């Protein structure tokens, strides 16, 4: 079927060039000499698109155009006029046209416009998906050889964009990223495996990891004089960042740049070393108050302000701060009415949690398990409670503060696919991507052997312990009800492990506009 | 501030008077010899807008932009060329370009898109605050007068538009149309209440209502040769329709309409009218082993299958026909892969329940309470929901086999605000907009007392019951922890009452285009 196009003009004659150009294009115009013709014929038809004329008889073109949006608010309509006027064109843009021609119009700029309003998410579409066929063999290409942290950054930055723009694609083009993107996790997995060791041993030379976070990102700021709100959004992946960052463009100038998460991979190590400065060993050696052992009861990051005191005045700063955990929305609507009674702290430290909360209730709560089915409805879901929480108009306020802000995680999450057999005591740590223990049964390979913890920087109950994780998107799960268990929790976030998801996390520095 | 333009073109030269235009207009201009230039600009500054010539030394004009787009996709680019060709259209388009002008342009014409591509969102802004305003006035006239049906659909449709129109707007401009809405729920109870007991009592003349949906709107495609899918989304508002008729107007083109629910507003009576093409006390009189009563706790809409092949025989058809009921994730994946085997049927009857649950959950879950704060969230998680479950591609899927839409509804649902004590008994049912009982106490003028439940078709297990309904925005309150259960159950949704939102709901019509 060719595309309709409904021409309304009291001058219509004067166009017969343009729509015999038109009707020799395919399309089939339709003309009309007035504004109450072009009305009638939206009402009994289904144009798939309006050009409409300012000047005209009777009503006027502007009054059209709003009585067409109200009876076919999804139609683009194209208003073609004599007039160069500020006010005409104004309200035609408030009038939600789809474009605006000034006569004398090039009959290519016609045919320009009826692509772009009519086809351009078929066009989308196809060049996408040609796009990344061109860059496919690149990227195999560019991950086959072993590469750089710095290069490691880049190559998912680039996966993660393509994961996006392919969402509407089929399933053929969905799949031959999705493969892309494990053996990416699978290349990642063992380079850390490689290096974590050494990371640890030689922080010098090693990334930016979560003990560092506050001395690379956040203390040049302050010290340079300028004030900061840190927020910490718990569980917040690449492509979360990716999915709200157009929000935050109308407000922000972005400063992107991604840091490695400590393993494991959960707010009891990550976070905590985040705002002790420290990995947390040597919490528990320099500050055994503040540290929380796995087997206790009682929370695991309820002493995250003390640990800020100790790391600014263990950097003989003499900053003040205030910190303020929101995990619940009432909660996060007083702090956004007393907002601006922050104005003399020079750090501001946000903690939000309902991302966290809400990646786990992916697992145990019917209404996420639809809401989040799959990676692309998370994203979304992601981006609904960014905009209608408290979330959207706290950055906007920050904002209008002039308070710089840095925005960054403790670590990301990763939907599980596959079990990984492990056998433990019954106190086990109930975590499905490490494990704690001693007497813990399971291949070597599969996981991600730590017999000695504390090379790793790691605390543990006894002095016999081993940490394992897993990599890529395994998950660990007990021979008991064995078949029920890997049933529950296939497809599920889950974060501790190893991968591009859960360790490659961002941190963005924003200026406001 | 002034907006800042960044101009690539080879021939910058010749295109200066269009930059003193722009420059005079209060515009900062950045001009470039290249995309090259043109790259670095844009990684060593924060440009508002981007304007591209295809045609230039060395780099490509459109790989310029698809470099600028990875680097500030948030940015928006403008093509001014002189090429004429179609694949550099269709290559720009495919790029996300935001305006394409063919050389040469008109300086107005610069204006246009700038002020279209830079500032559209502030000027909708002010031309919906206005033109409510100037609506707000019949709005007010519309409601003066005594009002028909056909005029109380009308009136709602518009209520709801300027709901949804207004999302994004200040809060004093939302509170005019909540007063507006309110008043429109006071006036249309008291329609209900005037006219309910006639409308049951003369058929013949009564405005559409449940028993009536299927020989009304279904019936008649099918006798005309039709095939049908008719789509039942339980508990889904006027707003949520026009939350995602947006999503459809790709696939579909609407006849967009709306009937009256039964009272109560649930699936017990309004679902299994529909379905049956009866009123309850008809469903049990006739087939009392298919109606299930209020005491049990069996579910009340197990037998609508049985309930449409009677309304077929009933009428002398011979619809061929399925029926599918969705309230699992998975049974929906497992529906949508099976879509095509359903071609077999004339009608196709789907019902899906997640808006219900959902809506449901909104009271005793914490996830909810977040995720659908309030009636603008409530519809943004239902836009996530319909994109990223199976509803999407199961509507894709209809429109590719060529099947006509009814989508419709069993009722909607009211944030409810006030409290009514009600005194009943462990025996009286739980829903907050109705209660049966033998001996309920409570205050007449503040419910619609139905003594006579035979007179509105409605049946009861005692021969003493009575039906009460709350309206507007009430909801029952019982006396003991009244203080708890009010605040618990203010500002929750809830569903089997008298409201625009519960009773005028839609039935759309869909073609597939
Ligand atoms: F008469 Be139209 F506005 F060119
Ligand atoms: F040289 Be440009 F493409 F006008
Ligand atoms: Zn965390
Ligand atoms: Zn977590
Ligand atoms: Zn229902």
């Amino acid at each position: 079927r060719p595309y309709t196009v409904l021409w309304a003009d009291d001058e219509i004659d004067l166009l017969k060039p343009h729509i015999l150009f038109l009707e020799q294009k395919g399309y089939q115009v339709t003309p009309v000499l007035s504004g109450n013709d072009a009305i009638e014929a939206v009402q009994n038809n289904d144009f798939d698109i309006v050009f409409l004329d300012e000047n005209m008889p009777g009503i006027g073109g502007l009054d059209a155009l709003q009585k067409i949006k109200e009876l076919k608010p999804y139609t683009p309509v194209v208003m073609i006029t004599k007039s160069e006027e500020e006010h005409i064109m104004t309200q035609a843009i408030g009038g939600k046209i789809a474009d605006y021609l000034i006569k004398p119009v090039n009959p290519n700029q016609l045919l320009l416009s009826l692509k772009k309003n009519l086809q351009q998410h078929s066009i989308i579409s196809e060049t996408t998906n040609t796009n990344y066929r061109q860059e496919f063999v690149q990227l195999g290409t560019q991950m086959s050889g072993k590469l750089s942290f710095e290069e490691w950054k880049e190559l998912y930055r680039r996966i993660v964009f393509w994961e996006i723009e392919l969402e509407q694609a089929d399933r053929q083009m969905g799949e031959l990223l999705e493969m892309q993107k494990q053996e990416a996790n699978r290349l990642f997995a063992r380079f850390v495996t490689q290096n974590y060791r050494e990371w640890i041993a030689k922080p010098d030379t090693r990334p930016t990891m979560s003990p560092d976070l506050f001395k690379q990102k956040v203390f040049p700021l302050l010290d340079n004089g300028e004030k900061v709100f840190f927020i910490l959004i718990d569980n917040f992946r690449q492509d979360q960042w990716e999915s709200v960052k157009s929000m935050l463009s109308e407000f922000y100038t972005f400063e992107e740049d991604m840091y490695l998460s400590i393993l494991p991979t959960a707010a009891q190590y990550a976070r905590n070393a985040i705002f002790s400065g420290l990995m947390p060993l040597q919490i528990e050696k320099m500050f055994p108050d503040l540290w929380v052992d796995e087997e206790s009861e009682e929370g695991k990051n309820l002493n995250e302000e003390p640990m800020i005191r100790t790391l600014i005045e263990r950097y003989r700063k003499h900053y003040s701060f205030s910190y303020n955990k929101v995990y619940e929305t009432k909660f996060g609507e007083r702090l956004l009415g007393q907002i601006r009674s922050l104005s003399q702290n020079q750090l501001n430290v946000i903690v939000l949690n309902f991302v966290d909360m809400m990646s786990h209730a992916r697992t145990d709560s019917k209404m996420i398990r639809e809401l989040a089915s799959n990676e692309a409805a998370y994203r979304s879901l992601t981006k609904s409670w960014f905009k209608h929480s408290t979330t959207y108009n706290l950055f906007r306020s920050i904002a209008e503060m002039g308070y710089k802000v840095v925005l960054t995680t403790d670590h990301g999450t990763i939907q599980v696919k596959n079990p990984v057999k492990v056998i433990g005591d019954r106190s086990t740590n109930t975590n499905l991507r490490y494990k704690i223990g001693k007497n813990l049964d399971y291949n070597p390979k599969e996981v991600f052997e730590i017999k000695d913890p504390a090379s790793v920087g790691l605390p543990h109950n006894n002095l016999s312990d081993k940490f394992i994780f897993t990599k890529e998107d395994d998950f660990f799960a007990y021979p008991n009800n064995y078949n029920y268990y890997v049933q529950y929790y296939r497809n599920t976030f889950q974060h501790g492990g190893i991968s591009l998801e859960e360790m490659l996390v961002p941190v963005i520095t924003m200026q406001p506009k």
